[PDB]
């Protein structure tokens, strides 16, 4: 029911989006003794490019329909959105925190980067614990229903009848709010720490308009594929490719801002 | 309806924070020359305890039930909710944007001049987008009490069930939308006002930093809006859990954010109040990090 020059074209981009994260990594794993790049943890960014082709595979996943199989569709597509997100967002607060002691303890007298990913790791265990507990206890099986529904208001009495076959799970409100909130606070203490680490050094290592778009960009996104999810699914064309275009848009946004300094200030050196 | 113990104990709680306000708003008027609450912004305060009155009277409405035209109850509480929340977290983002531009545009000559009415002018317009936001909720579509009874015949991957479910709710067609409407504009305020305690961190002493309660505020705003959606969401058949909880999240989040803005300002009023001598007594608020 998908197009195929819609299909053709969210893959073109997206295949645009990850031959540019394979170019940063390359750029990353290649320029690691350059003063420029180790001056901004290239070691952390590994993790940030793997999350940005995580969250790139999962925009993929989006893209195949119609298989009884569709359960393990979604929910290995939304887990790699969440594990994704996950793994992108994590090494840029561990940056900014570093960033921040080192310039406020040090002003009375080190982390090293293996602390930073354990931060990142804990973080993302309990992204793991939290799908694990939603793949546990209600899946995400697919039910044809069929009902007729009686409409008494007080004023009027109808009938309608109503053939709806959905994807969800049984409290899916539960679910989405807790990983809502979770992501949520870490976006907010990531403001805070994007606050705290402000115009404290340049750009290239100063991470602080980067996480401040990312994190308003992922809270639109969200907000805008959960409505034009949960509400107009008789517009699968739509979905797909606003669902393809929110994600392609933050990944690139915030890879971007990584890495467009980056090679800006390797250009001149 | 409603147990009368519990509506007596959410009420008893409700007004002794109404009286604290009123005591908070009797301290900011009589000592508004004091020279520590005049380094606070007490005009500002008096909008943050009229957005908190605002809504501890929406705590109060939220048991007014078996009453009423329940579906205008229904929009006259989550509005002035709204607007309560707004008036509450206006003022405090805007203190801190004052905190900020003061201590950081350490220019000679060229001095900032924000006077109270630019800020009142803000928490307008920040209004103006509530009730712009809560006019086309209302307008397009309102929320309808209605009652439907239904039968589904629903088949799994192997068996075929039949469920005769007759339930009456209260809620909008389109509920979702404005539902991510309003919380996403309030996301991304409180997300610029977690932005404005991160850079005003360290720049005053707690009497006149506001970093500590706007990050407290809305750490505690996420965690009980995204509970009392749940709650209110899927618990229709206990009403007085979902009523108490709702009413101790919002009393919970209004006392904390008043008693972190304004305990510290009556423990340090008696130390700018009779002597004086020297600003020196206040060196910790013209700190810097
Ligand atoms: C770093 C760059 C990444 C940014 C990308 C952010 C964009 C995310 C949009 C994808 C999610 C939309 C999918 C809608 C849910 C769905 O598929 O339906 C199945 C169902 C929801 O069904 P439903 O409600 O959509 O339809 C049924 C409607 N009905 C009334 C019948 C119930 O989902 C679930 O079962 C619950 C599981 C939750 C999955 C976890 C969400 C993943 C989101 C990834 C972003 C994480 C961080 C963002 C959090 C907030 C940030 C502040
Ligand atoms: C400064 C401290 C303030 C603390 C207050 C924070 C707590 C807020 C709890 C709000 C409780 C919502 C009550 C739901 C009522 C209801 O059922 O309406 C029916 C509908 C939803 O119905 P329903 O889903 O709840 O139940 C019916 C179920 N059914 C499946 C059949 C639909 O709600 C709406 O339509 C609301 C429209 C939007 C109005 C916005 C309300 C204002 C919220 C508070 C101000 C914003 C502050 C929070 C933002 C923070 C962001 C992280």
């Amino acid at each position: 029911s998908l197009s195929p020059v819609l299909l053709g074209i969210v893959w073109t981009f997206l295949s645009c989006g990850l031959l540019l994260i394979l170019f940063f990594l390359a750029f990353t794993i290649h320029c690691r003794k350059n003063r420029i790049v180790k001056m901004s943890s290239p070691n952390l960014n590994i993790v940030t490019l793997l999350g940005s082709c995580l969250t790139y595979s999962s925009a993929y996943l989006f893209g195949i329909q119609d298989v009884s199989s569709m359960e393990t569709l979604i929910q290995t597509r939304l887990s790699m959105l969440c594990i994704g997100t996950s793994l992108v967002f994590g090494p840029i607060l561990g940056k900014s925190w570093r960033l921040y002691k080192v310039f406020t303890q040090r002003v009375p007298d080190i982390i090293k980067d293996l602390q930073l990913l354990g931060l990142v790791a804990a973080l993302l265990m309990a992204d793991v614990i939290l799908l694990m507990t939603w793949v546990l206890t209600d899946p995400i099986q697919c039910l044809q229903i069929l009902s007729v529904s009686m409409t008494v208001t007080g004023k009027d009495v109808s009938c309608t009848s109503t053939s709806t076959h959905f994807c969800a799970s049984r409290y899916s409100d539960v679910w989405i709010a807790l990983i809502w909130g979770c992501k949520g606070l870490l976006l907010l203490y990531g403001a805070y720490l994007a606050g705290l680490t402000g115009h404290v050094s340049s750009p290239p290592v100063n991470q602080s308009l980067t996480i401040m778009v990312g994190v308003n960009l992922l809270v639109l996104a969200a907000g805008l594929l959960f409505v034009v999810t949960r509400y107009l699914h008789s517009w699968p064309n739509l979905v797909f490719g606003l669902t393809s275009g929110g994600i392609f848009v933050c990944t690139t946004t915030i890879n971007c801002f990584i890495f467009i300094p980056q090679l800006k200030q390797w250009k001149a050196f």
